[PDB]
């Protein structure tokens, strides 16, 4: 197609409470996608951040008896600390309190208004403050609040809903039904997974109401962006929030990660529109309906892909999963592996300690770690080098073919994107490499047929190198330890050139050994 910066985003999270696993998972997926495109040698801009305005946040700050400025700044700081500890490679962390962001929101608003797509009207209806979401009466039901009093709750989330009757600026969303439908039909990969795409089409097929994009300022505790030309109104937190993707695309960022300039025209930085928006299923409508509608109105290009995973962007009754405690217990790369291996586009995942140990011991230690140790062992690799292969048998070639096919396959999965499938494909090949090794018994060959061992060892090292390269966006620190052990030069650790079989030449020396070297140490079953 065209050469631009591959632009991948995560949602920006409400700062009403501390960061937790949902946020870490969403930002993980964004990080992995970005990392894979970097190892393909593409330019990448990965974006994450915090949603800091609105009633929900203001009221959370009121509950803690602190000013919104101090509260948002403190919780935003917790998010940054958390993501730093998680060892992501995110290019920029945006906050909607940022002054440049507010300028962008005002430019976008003025466009919608000049286009004729904003009018003064009224919203009279249900609203979820916890989700900052307007709801029809079909999407609420009966429940209770903390006081046990009967109340209405959202069908979507189970949060308490309230009736709102306000003069509001309205966006003409109803006018964009046909164009949104055209967009879904013409780009059948634009929403992932496919069943969520089908949900969006059905919802839009039914018809769209107009959307309130302002609120009376008192309702918001004056914690929002004023509407241009009307200081009695505040911009809807979601229109403000979605705009973070446009803002991010227009920020020049220095080496320490501070924003230093806002460009006038997004084309200047070549990021917009996003190639992938990573979201949780709870915020699908905002990204797949509202967002493209605003862009169509403003005449901005639309995103290429929205991927909605099965977790809730935001969710205690005596049940905890602390990301850092787990990572300090089992390792950071292992935890990341586990989260991405275990969960597809569903809540069907088993996140017990029992299952974590099984995958750690089974896949990372027994399948991958053991293979790395065998092909670098002094016992088997007596000369500590990549040997030069002799002639290949049919069995050799069957394995070589699997290895040559693997890049093209994982690449497709990464681009869906479906990271779980990309992992399963790589491990299928690791399993095949192990079976080959068992078959050939290279420990026996050292004594018996040194020439045969050359071939078997070479194919093993090259299968390990390639699988590891493809696993490196998922296991960034361990992929480095593995490449060091194999003695793979830095240049061969990225680029599509190095997807090819045979990229590291024979005679390459292995890295230095360490006594009792741990790649993935097993954990007892308790
Ligand atoms: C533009 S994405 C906004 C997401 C929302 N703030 C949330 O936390 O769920």
């Amino acid at each position: 197609k065209v050469e631009k910066v591959f632009f991948v985003t995560s949602p920006i999270y409400y700062v009403n409470a501390a960061p937790h696993i949902g946020h870490v998972y969403s930002t993980l997926i964004t990080d992995v996608i970005g990392r894979y495109h970097r190892v393909k040698g593409e330019r990448v801009f990965a974006l994450t951040g915090t949603d800091e305005h609105g009633q929900k946040v203001a009221e959370a700050a009121k509950q803690k008896q602190v000013s919104p400025y101090d509260f948002t700044t403190a919780v935003a700081g917790e998010f940054k600390k958390c993501f730093e500890q998680m060892d992501y490679s995110i290019d920029y962390f945006i906050r909607t309190t940022n002054e440049q962001h507010k300028a962008v929101v005002k430019e976008l608003w003025t466009k919608l208004e000049q286009k004729g797509d904003i009018y003064l009207g009224r919203y009279e209806g249900w609203y979820s403050i916890s989700d900052e979401s307007f709801l029809t009466p079909q999407n609420i039901t009966d429940g209770v609040d903390k006081d046990g009093n009967p109340c209405k709750v959202s069908l979507e989330s189970g949060h308490v809903v309230t009736w709102v009757s306000e003069e509001n600026y309205m966006f003409r969303l109803s006018a964009f039904r046909e164009r949104l439908l055209e967009w879904y039909h013409a780009n059948p990969g634009c929403i992932v997974p496919e069943f969520r795409r089908r949900e969006v089409i059905r919802a839009v097929e039914k018809g769209l109401p107009d959307l309130s994009v302002s609120r009376a300022r008192a309702t918001l505790h004056n914690w929002a962006i004023p509407v241009p030309g009307n200081p009695d109104h505040c911009v809807y937190v979601w229109l403000d929030a979605l705009t973070n993707y446009l803002t991010g695309s227009r920020l020049r960022v220095d080496e320490s990660g501070k924003e230093v300039s806002l460009v006038d025209d997004f084309n200047e930085l070549e990021r917009f529109p996003a190639d992938v928006h990573v979201i949780g299923k709870d915020i699908l409508k905002f990204h797949a309906i509202y967002w493209p509608a605003f862009l169509l109105s403003a005449g901005l290009p639309l995103p290429k892909k929205i991927v909605a995973h099965g977790w809730w962007t935001k969710d205690s009754l005596g049940n905890v999963f602390d990301p850092v405690e787990k990572a300090e217990e089992f390792g950071y790369d292992a935890l990341k592996y586990f989260l991405l291996r275990e969960s597809g586009f569903s809540d069907d995942g088993d996140y017990s300690d029992k299952n974590m140990i099984a995958r750690l011991n089974g896949e990372l230690a027994d399948t991958l770690g053991n293979l790395v140790m065998r092909c670098t062992s002094a016992k088997i690799n007596v000369n500590g080098e990549w040997p030069s292969p002799a002639a290949y048998t049919e069995e050799d070639e069957s394995l070589i073919q699997l290895i040559k096919d693997l890049p093209g396959t994982a690449d497709h999965y990464y681009l869906i994107p479906d990271i779980q499938k990309a992992i399963i494909a790589v491990f299928d090949v690791l399993r095949a490499i192990n079976a080959y090794v068992t078959d050939m018994a290279p420990w026996k060959l050292v004594k018996t047929d040194p020439e045969r061992l050359r071939t078997v060892l070479y194919i093993t090292l090259e299968g390990v190198r390639v699988t590891t390269l493809l696993l490196s966006p998922i296991l960034p620190r361990k992929s480095v330890v593995i490449f060091d052990m194999l003695g793979v030069p830095e240049v061969h650790r990225k680029g599509i050139e190095n997807f090819e079989f045979g990229a590291v030449p024979p005679g390459t020396r292995l890295g230095p050994a360490v006594e009792g070297e741990v790649l993935f140490s097993k954990r007892s079953t308790e």
